[PDB]
């Protein structure tokens, strides 16, 4: 079966998040689990894929970090891949994903990490959205364009965060459990900003 | 006569796209449909071509990707080109229509693609029109310029997308027929958004 | 001596333009048209002059981009210089006079253009202005610096457009002359287009 | 367990900062450290983190340019980070923390900072913000964009600051503790001015 | 003692321009007739020189392209200097004087002329405006931005440019004191329509 | 000891300037000099210090360019700078100097002269602001951005400039004592210019 058998967690509004992490290795097929979330965006979730990015450091200077994992959240769906360094063959479905004129992709301060996806992986977001730009100038707020995710879901949402504050504030003694929940939760976060400033 | 004689589709108005598809060789002449393509455009297109770029990823870094597909649609017509790698000599006629000022080429995010087929294949469109920001603009809508090719048509045109969602959902399993469907109601989706923008 | 004494054409509002069609090999003096059209830009048409620029796709990909031809109209003047491949010095005068103070130079898509002239042939044109931007500002129409020709002229001088429209139209099918008649037209039109503008 | 048994710096509020100064090695492990100020930040600072970093000029021609110290400031702890010549491993902390989004980083007058950052050490903070223009912006007070750390702090909160200037004034004498104090007085004055604009 | 001992013209306002003109060889004192431009502009030009350049085109394609003459001049003034091929240390001042902040250095189209000074000479002018490209936004006429050095006066102060206009209509039936007599009366206009941009 | 025992001059308001002018070989000790600046600044000088610099202009095209005079100006004194070629260790107490962020370093015209110190010399200003736009914004007056030093002080004060300006016009007749008297002026009227804004 290719569906998503991780962990479920629980929001705050009643709605859950599934999962799927994979340790992507040189031929993991992760086209079929790419598929769901482009369903799950266009049937589900507005065609907004929402997203983000996780890099080893390295040493152009910059030319040594690796894209180590990245985010994908829609409506109902979110997968982990853990990169492999370096990439193989097979994450070519990862590169003409990524150039899909389907679904917007939307982020929060990607500005640096797709020049580093450029530059480092030839990887190119034809359509893209740097999230706290648009929050903040669709209200006239400047201040929105320079949140980081908790804090820009709250500029924009007000819902419990304490659940996500404790685990973020203890991060580093946080399993490999909480910490997928903390990436689950801003990712859902993210598509509730979303669906509120475009749905607008 | 020179003539597209691919199958043909029906939008949300009986209308009926005319196709071709040229598998385009080394001693191939698509002159006679690129050369439709403007006439039809010219005479009842109010001189709009609507088109899209479809790369064979690569891993300078984004020195991988080669243009492998070009649509070009107008109201009547959806001609989809499947190219080679690398390109021969008797594909100047497509630099040569896309470097044209006879018409405006309307595209969709084209953003990084009209930069990388410069770079990468030396293919200038000297007019060309990333759509996307004048929708934005004119209707005074700040996501407009940040859609895929279909939430943009909905959120210009509100037409009937019923079939479209239903193919796209499910696209690594759909036919070859379906993904030209596809191709041809999303062509034909922007030359009515175009129109729709052009006059307002 | 020197003269327009090729077809000389007439517009839709009765007036002509003459013409003149060089096949510059490398060898030729070009001066004496050039003056015509700098003497009847200066006395007749206020500096205005409209340009256009013809390519030859060679196979930086855009480094092989050699220029073919150029067409310069003013007023009741259209010059045509079909240029050798390389250039010879006495090729020296269509520089300083394309890069002179002493007049201005109207283009309609020519961004792209100084870009390969500039960078591939040292083409430097000091003084030029790619009109459809002025012009959607001018007139509140943000879609003029993104029609091509005719439509700008459409959009802004609101003239008969049928038989420009019928050659184009069918532009494989249209000789040598006829495709002249089409430049001298477009041409007189974006003079017209730019003389209502710097009014404005 | 972590502590920053550091001299404290009560302010001129009566609140006290708590201070701490790590000489790093190439096995000394700041996880600690950087762990606290996150915690901090989040469960006492609304998230943000404001910085400065040390240079060491040496003899591209920027090239010579030592990250040899970075302050790290939450309302109730600043932390120094001293880098070692070689930058080993256990400095991909440091990295990872610049680049986290768990929280924000704001700095005054930091625009060549994070440019010399990223082409001498391969350092891009992923979320950070140069303030003074959030400021002149927000305040509609452009030269807000063009002052020091202080004149900032004096022109937008209008505090007392005769220790600071008196420190700063005689700064070749200054010895350690001193050195401490004005960059320590300088954290938790910038940690104010973000949180008195972050929402006004 | 060195003097500008070359004709002087009588402008359409009854004013007079004195004028001279020196073909730079290499051991050429050019200081005492920068000094007259200087203390003149300083004087009673208040601070802005008119300044302009000219070059010879040659076969980066343009970094052959020589700064083949610049004119230097204000309302009592005019210098022209037609330089070598190279330079010899006597050119120094040159780069020296269009270095200093004493005063505002103008000239028409200067885009592309700042960029091959640069990049061709080393020659950097510090203190420089586009004085067009200031008209058009001082006046609410976009297009003042896109005019050559006739018109923007033209359209300015909207003069009698009949003598002016009869010689740049027939450049090359002109002698070698006849392009002085337009460069010195190329300058006035600009001094003039500097004043009037000084005070609006 | 160290102090400013240069002449001392009398500015428009009976106030006053004393000067230090030091010929920097590579055993020049700037530092209670850079120290004494510093100071002035701090205690009686509004945050920053206004500054000039001035090349040397030898034969990248723009790498003959070598910094050989630096002016750093302030409340009370005028430091001056006169450098070697190349530089020695000591002057890395000057990179050091302009990386503070104690003080804004106001300059006129600064653009090249910041990008000249950056890629001639590597010297990096953090706290740097080109005036002259600030006033632009500020006065309501487009011009200020395009004046020079004197104007820019004369269009913002209404000093009386006789003095300054009887010895800028007549610059090649001035020596040493009255090159300073004119540099301990232009930087005083900066000052004057930055305390001006700074509190609009």
């Amino acid at each position: 079966s290719a569906s998503f058998d991780g962990p479920k967690f629980k929001m705050t509004d009643g709605s859950y998040v599934q999962t799927k992490t994979i340790d992507v290795g040189s031929s993991t097929d992760i086209s079929p689990y790419l598929s769901l979330i482009r369903e799950d965006s266009i049937l589900n979730g507005n065609r907004a894929v929402i997203f983000d990015v996780y890099w080893d450091v390295g040493f152009t200077k910059t030319s040594g970090w690796s894209l180590s994992s990245v985010k994908l959240s829609t409506r109902n769906l979110c997968l982990f891949l853990r990169l492999p360094k370096p990439f193989h063959d097979n994450l070519k479905d990862l590169y003409r994903f990524f150039a899909s004129k389907f679904v917007t992709f939307v982020g929060v301060q990607i500005e640096e990490d797709l020049d580093l996806l450029r530059e480092n992986h030839g990887l190119v977001i034809r359509n893209a959205i740097n999230v706290g730009k648009l929050a903040a100038e669709a209200r006239g707020t400047l201040v929105l364009e320079f949140l980081g995710t908790r804090e820009l879901a709250h500029r924009v949402l007000w819902s419990d965060l304490g659940q996500l504050d404790s685990i973020e504030a203890k991060w580093e003694k946080a399993g490999p459990e909480e910490q997928l929940e903390a990436a689950a939760i801003e990712g859902w976060l993210i598509v509730n900003v979303w669906d509120q400033l475009s749905d607008e």
